[PDB]
């Protein structure tokens, strides 16, 4: 089998994007944040704190004939940025671009934090990294990529992230018309859970590269690139009056400034971001101080590649019995 779903960024900076998600029989659509990062299903429910929920679509488990509740199973789960949420557990159908997964864990929230409520345009998450990171308790769950995989043509799925525009999410099979050039592929470790890999280096705009290796995770639930001090130094090093706010929460610049490019190794190959997709624009709204798409990950504990840099590629995330990661230029 496969799937194949659009995914939609939530506004006019990519601040996430939105992938439609069928669940429960009949199908309810809820609009969810595929995320690479993180390993659990979950969504706004009938069960959702009434205060907390601020114009999503919730599920609502008791009009779905196949939904069953898991009993006895709770979740609980915080993200990088803060936010959290958790609840109890259904098991129920669950499709993504015409490949259904039966008796999958879905993840109903009873409380979600402020950050989740305050965004209309995210329904839930679909976790996408390893299933030993599932928060699901005391049996812990399978994601939806792991209980499709043996079902798959091939044992993988896809990211074909937009900037400023929709993109696709593959399951089972590689599209050759979506890339240009090769697919170079790379270790994993999954040690951590994560897709953790070691990029080779890195440019800034028409600068010579720099080979190092960089340890870091390919993480679709993550906005911006998040790299060592040093590197993200030297690339904002490149643009006029660009400087780390405290106040602010990162690197900043003028917003009159033209970006450099930014370049990643991956193996011997390259992959390069525009300046454009490393603009996230004014910090505050009228605001000429634009907020930056490369930023430390000190204090992190881990280098993140998220949208910014995953959106440059057409990126391949191999779940076989060794998983390795492939990156090709589009
Ligand atoms: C320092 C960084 C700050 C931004 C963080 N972004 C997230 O946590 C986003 N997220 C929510 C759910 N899955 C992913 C990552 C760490």
């Amino acid at each position: 089998s496969t799937g194949s779903a659009t995914t939609t960024p939530i506004d006019s900076l990519d601040d996430a994007y939105i992938t439609p998600v069928q669940i429960g029989t009949p199908a309810q659509t809820l609009n969810l944040d595929f995320d690479t990062g993180s390993s659990d299903l979950w969504v706004f429910s009938s069960e959702t704190t009434a205060s907390e929920v601020d114009g999503q679509t919730i599920y609502t488990p008791s009009k779905s004939t196949t939904a069953k509740l898991l009993s006895g199973a709770t979740w609980s789960i915080s993200y990088g940025d803060g936010s959290s949420s958790s609840g109890d557990v259904y098991t129920d159908t669950v499709s993504v671009g015409g490949l259904t997964v039966t008796g999958q864990a879905v993840e109903s929230a009873k409380k979600v934090s402020s950050s989740f409520t305050e965004d209309s345009t995210i329904d839930g998450l679909l976790g996408l990294a390893f299933s030993t990171l599932n928060t699901v308790s005391p049996t812990q769950q399978k994601t939806f990529f792991d209980n499709a995989k043996a079902s798959l043509d091939s044992p993988v799925f896809t990211a074909d992230l937009g900037y400023h525009a929709p993109g696709t999410y593959n399951f089972g099979f590689i599209d050759t018309t979506a890339y240009t050039g090769s697919i170079t592929y790379t270790a994993v470790s999954t040690k951590q859970g994560f897709w953790e890999w070691t990029s080779t280096g890195y440019a800034v705009g028409s600068g010579t590269f720099k080979s190092t290796s960089i340890d870091g995770i390919a993480d679709t639930g993550t906005t911006l690139l998040y790299l060592p001090a040093t590197v993200v130094s030297a690339y904002w090093a490149q643009v006029s009056g660009a400087k780390s706010s405290s106040s602010v929460g990162g690197y900043v610049f003028p917003c009159s400034a033209t970006l450099p490019s930014f370049t990643f190794g991956v193996g011997s190959a390259r992959i390069v971001i525009p300046g454009d997709y490393i603009d996230f624009g004014p910090i505050s709204t009228g605001s000429s101080s634009c907020f930056g798409g490369i930023q430390s990950s000190a204090g992190i504990g881990i280098n993140i590649f998220g949208d910014v840099a995953l959106k440059a590629a057409f990126v391949v995330f191999n779940g076989a019995t060794t998983p390795t990661l492939g990156f090709a230029s589009k």
